[PDB]
């Protein structure tokens, strides 16, 4: 009845909570398709996943599939303009990205719901007739080179590639997926290769309809979505490509029983333990690898981690199955390492094998399976509604692995108890199949090997056969017990009836010296979940570097202490977040509401009566020291942002000040700090979800009463509720602050054009301008000018003040970067003068959709309110208000705003620039086809942050709504 469709699927199993409608189908050309209809969605979305990636890169052109991914965005026969795609999305409230894994290339976008077809049509052409334009290729190669550059000095990426380097060199696993200028341009030139043709060959070879899945989400009916997907995708050609497979493991015989000693960039201490395993993917109905992951990676009483931590050897552990590709997987057990732990690796691994032996001795446990199965069933039933773009991306990828009818449920619902598989996998976790990697600065100078792509310094040794034996004879350790029943498993899921006096926004339901309580019963999502957000104010968390250190250590020690007990809550979908802030403390509790009161109470009770284990204090202090030091290894652009925070905020302690003050933190001194901190507080809370007003008032009073009882807490004076201000820059001023990054060989720059206080009008001026310049900026400064991978523009908001910021990471020096941004600003003004009245209105419309986009899930809506509360603006109806005003703005208003605040000769330009110089750059000046960059004034070089701040006014704070 339709030659274009091979088959429609049966019912797609969904959560009964889920109001969205679904249809699976397979096209005649073999594209597997999931259609999602949500007539309420603000943004629509599509994604396509090709089952080809890096593992299929030609051996002579490393990174070609990743390069292909970049290239697809840059013009097709039907839509030749390099930025037609991104520009269209931008003008219609959409966004887009893509990634390349070993076996996948995944492309996705969202757009205003009214413009699905326009978006999707442009999108489809990626997979039909890409141009791979000659000039785009030459340019885009730098973006990829830049992508790789930032990864070079990153410890995760180095370990990632090092593993691949130390397996079978013949195996596709050993390939370099990212690529760079060398692999994508330099080497290929030297070798007579036309990469444009190679891109064409590759696309044509592997971009076969038979290796593709597509997911589309929109307001349209399932039938309309069907016609649409047929109309645009049934013309993709079926080239019948065999799906690549890797049945032989990249780790063979001679790759096992190997030790690797590795030098990190950061001062980190890690042990990596790895076993080769078969592909467990097909066993998705039982997840035997996850069963063992769940047990070996447990953190409750009796667990592997518990003992390792008690012995003061490790702080954290990750265990479980790790993805490989079709035909191979890994099982891992990874831990960080204390100083002591570094000298006891052999015992740690013994304990690991002892725990595994316990699992053998006990045999597989149906009740453990049953518990996971139940938790997963609940998780799936009450899953939060996803944002469309993440969802379509995810589904496109998993359409390759499960029957149509099962795509939604397959990763959640367990069906089979499989003691056989559990033992089969367990039988592979043996010392004769082990790989051990130690990462420590102590191997500095003691290595004899260098990994090609990153330069990673390492050494390789056979593990002594006697050590293997010691591990093989590991017997039972009395310290290791399986976890017992999980008491935190929720059973009460009733959604409370919507109260008579319920409101659309949070209501101030308690206003006392001790606490401000904001409250909202959920009127949208109707899942049995809640958010309990608390802000504790104390001047003593940030009075000086010492106290800041102490606030941090206190809360880290608290969390470390609670970890065992809290682990079960987390498995049961009840988690918490607890950290020190520049104003005191922040506590959030979220998840199923049923057992929250229990977790919260244990938290507050513990913090009010805390007793510190000295062993733990020393270990945590030491890790915190390294943590601070390790900032020197963050990326230039991150340093840039850091220095701006420091320059523009009234009060801010530097990482240098914090670490210098850290040696003065003694056990006696901390014990004294805690009661001090807790003795006077103000609390501002937002309780939001499946809870009544009486429950909310009840919870708030419980928190207070616990503090009063155990810590004697009294209220804080209203005048002690100190918010910090932002530095007020002089009209027509320009400051430059300059530092060097000693790890990375790239530059970073942040340029901040401060405007004025936040307000309806000032907000929308800035925001409209950012909307208009957003993609032109990416297009000019990255795509055309290829300055770097990281090119960013948009609003800066802090302390109630705002402005325009640019952030770039580049191999080019900041003074050069600077003039290009300035050049760009002028382009934008002409551009704004040149654009139609409609083109203007389209941008108003796009920002309007962006701002009005409704949160899909409780925590997202909660987050919007929390922003209103923590900023002390309390403007819960901001979106409607600000959009109404947005629609009033004319082209002329924006031109004036720019001329008055932003232009190079603007009367009220307030400019700060942070230059972060590359490792290899000695000094560097602060000032200096392509568009015209204007002449700039001499900047005032900031010599000292304190003096700079002392010499300027401070802005007012914003007035509450
Ligand atoms: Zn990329």
């Amino acid at each position: 009845n339709n030659p274009a469709i091979k088959r429609i699927g049966n019912h797609i199993t969904k959560s009964p909570e889920d109001k969205r409608e679904y249809r699976g189908l397979e096209l005649a050309n073999g594209i597997k398709v999931l259609l999602i209809s949500d007539p309420t969605t603000d943004k629509s979305s599509a994604a396509l996943d090709v089952h080809i990636g890096s593992l299929s890169d030609p051996p002579n052109i490393a990174g070609l599939s990743h390069f292909c991914e970049h290239m697809l965005f840059l013009g097709t026969k039907k839509y030749p303009k390099e930025n037609e795609y991104s520009q269209f999305l931008s003008e219609h409230a959409g966004s887009s990205n893509a990634f390349t894994s070993g076996e996948h290339t995944n492309y996705y976008f969202d757009v205003s719901h009214e413009h699905l077809e326009g978006a999707l049509d442009r999108f489809a052409q990626f997979f039909l007739c890409p141009l791979f334009d000659e000039s785009c290729k030459d340019r885009e190669v730098n973006a990829v080179d830049s992508e790789h550059e930032k990864n070079v000095m990153n410890d995760a990426w180095r370990l990632f590639q090092l593993e691949k380097a130390t397996g079978n060199p013949k195996h596709p696993f050993s390939k370099f997926g990212t690529g760079n200028k060398y692999t994508l341009e330099t080497r290929p030139n030297q070798e007579g290769i036309d990469v444009r043709q190679e891109l064409l060959k590759f696309h044509s070879a592997y971009y076969s309809s038979n290796l593709m899945a597509v997911c589309v989400l929109g307001r349209e009916s399932l039938d309309d979505l069907t016609n649409l997907v047929v109309k645009l995708f049934s013309e993709v050609e079926n080239k019948n490509v065999p799906l690549p497979e890797f049945p032989e493991h990249p780790f063979q015989e001679e790759h096992l029983k190997q030790l690797y000693k590795i030098v990190p960039i950061k001062d980190i201490r890690n042990l990596y333990v790895t076993f080769p395993i078969p592909d467990l993917q097909k066993y998705y109905k039982s997840n035997p690898g996850h069963y063992l992951g769940h047990l070996i990676g447990h953190e409750g009483p009796g667990s592997l981690l518990s003992e390792l931590k008690s012995k003061g050897w490790v702080n954290t552990l990750v265990g479980g199955q790790k993805e490989g590709a079709r035909g191979f997987m890994f099982f891992i057990i990874n831990v960080d390492l204390t100083e002591e732990g570094l000298l006891h690796v052999e015992d740690i691994i013994l304990h690991m094998f002892q725990y595994i032996q316990k699992l053998r001795a006990e045999g597989p446990q149906e009740w453990v399976f049953q518990e996971c199965k139940d938790l997963n069933a609940v998780a799936f039933r009450f899953k939060d509604k996803e944002r469309p773009r993440g969802y379509t991306s995810k589904i496109a990828g998993i359409l390759h692995y499960y029957p149509l009818e099962e795509v939604l449920t397959a990763e959640y619902l367990l069906e089979e108890f499989r003691p056989d598989l559990i033992e089969m996998v367990l039988d592979k976790l043996r010392p004769e199949n082990v790989r051990v990697a130690i990462v420590s600065k102590s191997f500095e100078g003691k290595t004899d090997r260098t990994e090609e792509w990153y330069g990673t310094q390492y050494k390789q040794e056979a593990i002594p056969d006697e050590v293997i034996k010691k591990w093989q004879n590991a017997d039972l350790n009395g310290k290791f017990k399986l976890p017992t029943k999980n008491e935190f498993i929720p059973t009460n899921f009733e959604i409370l009836p919507l109260e008579k006096e319920a409101t659309p926004y949070p209501a101030l339901i308690k206003d006392t010296a001790m606490s401000k309580l904001w409250f909202k019963q959920d009127d949208k999502f109707f899942l049995p979940k809640a958010c309990l957000n608390f802000e504790f104010f104390s001047p003593f968390a940030y009075v000086d570097p010492l106290h800041c250190n102490m606030a941090y250590l206190y809360l880290e020690l608290l969390k470390d202490s609670l970890n065992e007990y809290a682990y079960a809550a987390e498995l049961a979908g009840l988690s918490y977040d607890l950290q020190n802030t520049i104003y005191g403390m922040y506590l959030s509790v979220k998840g199923y509401n049923d057992k929250q009161p229990i977790l919260l109470k244990k938290i507050i009770e513990k913090m009010a009566t805390f007793e510190i284990d000295e062993k733990r204090f020393e270990i945590i202090k030491e890790a915190y020291m390294r943590s601070l030091n390790n900032f020197r290894a963050e990326q230039p652009h991150q340093h840039a942002m850091y220095y701006l925070r420091l320059l523009m905020t009234e009060v801010a302690w530097t990482k240098d000040e914090l670490k210098e003050a850290l040696d003065d933190v003694t056990l006696p001194r901390l014990k004294a700090f805690i009661p001090q901190l807790l003795s006077r507080l103000h609390i501002e809370a937002l309780l939001h979800g499946n809870i009544t007003k009486q429950a909310a008032l009840g919870i708030m009073q419980m928190v207070e009463d616990t503090l009063i009882e155990h810590a004697h807490t009294k209220p804080l004076l209203p005048s002690q509720l100190v918010r910090y201000r932002e530095v007020q820059l002089p009209d027509r001023g320009w400051f430059v602050y300059q530092q060097r990054n000693e790890v990375h060989n790239n530059c970073g720059i942040e340029i901040y054009y401060q405007t004025d206080m936040q307000s309806t009008s000032e907000n929308m001026f800035l925001e409209l301008f950012c909307q208009i310049i957003s993609e032109p900026c990416f297009n000019t400064l990255r795509t055309k000018e290829q300055l770097g991978f990281i090119v960013f523009s948009g609003p800066r908001r802090a302390n109630g003040i705002q402005g325009l910021r640019f952030i770039i990471q580049s191999e080019k020096p900041p003074h050069y970067l600077e003039s290009r941004v300035e050049a760009f600003l002028i382009t934008m003004e002409k551009s704004i003068e040149d654009m139609t009245e409609e083109a203007f209105q389209k941008h108003i419309q796009a920002l309007a959709i962006r701002r009005l986009d409704k949160p899909k899930k409780l925590s997202a809506e909660c987050a919007k309110y929390w922003g209103e509360i923590i900023s002390q603006q309390y403007n819960f109806d901001r979106d409607n208000t600000e959009v109404a005003y947005l629609k009033t703005l004319t082209k002329e208003d924006i031109i004036k705003f720019y001329k008055e605040m932003l232009a190079v000769d603007a009367p009220r330009r307030h400019k700060v620039s942070v230059h972060v110089l590359a490792r290899e750059m000695d000094s560097c000046p602060v000032v200096g086809n392509l568009s015209q960059a204007p002449a700039l004034p001499q900047p005032e070089v900031i010599q000292n942050m304190t003096e700079f701040k002392r010499g300027l006014p401070l802005f007012p704070l914003v007035k509450p709504h």
